[PDB]
């Protein structure tokens, strides 16, 4: 039996892990939190933790634990699994990432097709969006969105999105509300994640939903992906059940798990999630270093000097 620090939804945690637990017999107990707290106390644990495994929605999360040398390199033949272009790699080979969310614009298809979308996120926080686009500020995926633009078109330019954002959309609390605000008609788009979108059509069927959702695409910051990976702690004294973890994780088996209980995009290129996503491959995500402690300072840093 192993122990799993989860810093994911514990929804998907708990249904990979009960897939694990009927494929392998092992149990899992899993001890959740957030991956940047879980990260800290792997660390401070160092090699007397009893965490054999770190499961987090942030592969980002993983760094500071692979520079500290805490993590165990995972087999080859596992890494390739999810190893799709532009999936992230472990320069050590000490992680894996294993599925994505997206960044996605929502769009009340009643009011607006996908001929009207912007090909550029950079372009909704523009006067053609004067009360039109909904945003998240607050959420942790717009973070990482403001990250990735600083990263990929610099400080000011990331800075003049926030700045048009405040002055061209309508702020949300969360992305729910956003999305069901543009369900709603409140607002005809909105910047969002895609779960959110697959989770309510899965629920009430897309045949009842007036919102659709708009990727861009090719490598545009606003086609960010943020994944989800695993780890094997290197203080693990159960190496083979870790592994085995890890291992059933990339696994055909164990991503069909994943995607059954949350609408992330697997990485694996032979399964299909019963959410009805796109393959990852189609999303054109962007190749963005990951984000750190002081991207997110910086970014945050900007998001005030925007007024928001
Ligand atoms: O709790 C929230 O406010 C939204 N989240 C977690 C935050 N997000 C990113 C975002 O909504 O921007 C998912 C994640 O970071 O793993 C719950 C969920 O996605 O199910
Ligand atoms: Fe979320």
């Amino acid at each position: 039996d192993i122990t799993v620090y989860n810093g994911q939804q514990k929804e998907a945690a708990t249904a990979v892990a009960k897939a694990f637990e009927q494929e392998t017999g092992i149990k899992v107990t899993l001890n959740s939190g957030k991956s940047e707290q879980l990260a800290g106390q792997l660390k401070e644990e160092g090699d007397k933790t009893p965490a054999d495994v770190f499961y987090t929605e942030q592969t980002a999360t993983f760094a500071d634990l692979s520079e500290a040398g805490l993590l165990a390199p995972i087999s080859e033949q596992t890494i390739q699994q999810t190893a799709q272009k532009g999936v992230p790699l472990a320069p050590k080979k000490d992680w894996i990432a294993l599925s994505g969310r997206s960044r996605v614009v929502v769009y009340d298809h009643t009011k607006l097709s996908e001929k009207d979308m912007e090909k550029s996120v950079l372009d909704y926080a523009t006067p053609k969006w004067k009360g039109k686009i909904g945003y998240v500020s607050t959420s942790g995926a717009f973070l990482e969105q403001v990250v990735a633009l600083s990263k990929m078109k610099g400080d000011k330019v990331a800075l003049n999105w926030l700045k048009g954002l405040k002055e061209n959309g309508k702020l949300y609390a969360k992305n729910s509300v956003a999305l069901q605000a543009v369900e709603n008609g409140e607002v005809p788009a909105a910047l969002i994640n895609n779960y959110y979108w697959y989770n309510l059509a899965k629920e009430k069927g897309v045949e009842n939903l007036k919102s659709r959702l708009y990727f861009v695409r090719h490598q545009d910051p606003g086609a960010l992906v943020s994944y989800s990976g695993a780890a094997v702690l290197k203080a693990s004294k159960n190496q083979a059940e870790a592994q085995k973890f890890v291992d059933f994780l990339a696994s055909k088996k164990g991503q069909e798990a994943l995607v059954a209980a949350r609408a992330e995009y697997p990485l694996r290129a032979d399964v299909v999630s019963p959410f009805n996503l796109e393959p990852y491959e189609k999303l054109e995500a962007p190749v963005v270093s990951a984000t750190t402690a002081q991207d997110k300072e910086h970014a945050i840093k900007l998001i005030e000097e925007a007024g928001l």
